[PDB]
């Protein structure tokens, strides 16, 4: 019976959902994954001492959906640093999950992804500002070089272990 997370990763298409989730688990970078696949990943994690698994939903879909939302105890919110529609559906996506949860007090973690890129549409300002004004972490990362890929996920257990303490 060890503590279980269960972990909910959206966002636009093309952000890196699956990237990240299988850099997490697999530490391989996914140069192409079928975007129609949604499906759940298991990963044991040891997070500041604490052992636990993560059951991490990675969503694709466009029902049950409401259902993964509800069992969901905290949701990564991914965009893509060179896609500012990503970005701006951020908020939209936020808003459902308060929504479902019927809750203001849900633990996320804006996560700005593709990091290693040379160009961005989306400046670290503007996302550090949106998830100062939502009052959570933000995380800029690489599913390509692992860069903050661990940090995310872990950050966002951090945030939920608050929720429950
Ligand atoms: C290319 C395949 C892929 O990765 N994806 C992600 C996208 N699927 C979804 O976003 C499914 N979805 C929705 C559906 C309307 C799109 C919602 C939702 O109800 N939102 C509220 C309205 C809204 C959202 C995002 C952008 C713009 C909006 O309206 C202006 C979000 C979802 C909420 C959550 Cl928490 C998760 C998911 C998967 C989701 C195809
Ligand atoms: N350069 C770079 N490419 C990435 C990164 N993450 C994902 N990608 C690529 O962007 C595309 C979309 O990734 P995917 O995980 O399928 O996005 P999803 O639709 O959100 O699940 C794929 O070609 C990935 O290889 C990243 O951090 N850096
Ligand atoms: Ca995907
Ligand atoms: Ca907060």
């Amino acid at each position: 019976g060890m503590t279980e997370y269960k972990l909910v990763v959206v966002g636009a298409c093309g952000v890196g959902k699956s990237a990240l989730t299988i850099q997490l688990i697999q530490n391989h970078f996914v140069d192409e994954y079928d975007p129609t696949i949604e499906d759940s990943y298991r990963k044991q994690v040891v997070i500041d001492g604490e052992t636990s698994l993560l059951d991490i939903l990675d969503t694709a879909g466009q029902a049950m959906r409401d259902q993964y939302m509800r069992t969901g105890e905290g949701f990564l919110l991914v965009f893509a640093i060179n896609n500012t529609k990503s970005f701006e559906d951020i908020h939209h996506y936020r808003e459902q999950i308060k929504r479902v949860k019927d809750s203001e007090d849900v633990p996320m973690v804006l996560v700005g992804n593709k990091s290693d890129l040379p160009s961005r549409t989306v400046d670290t300002k503007q996302a550090q500002d949106l998830a100062r004004s939502y009052g959570i972490p933000f995380i800029e990362t690489s599913a390509k070089t692992r860069q903050g890929v661990d940090d995310a996920f872990y950050t966002l257990v951090r945030e939920i272990r608050k929720h429950k303490e």
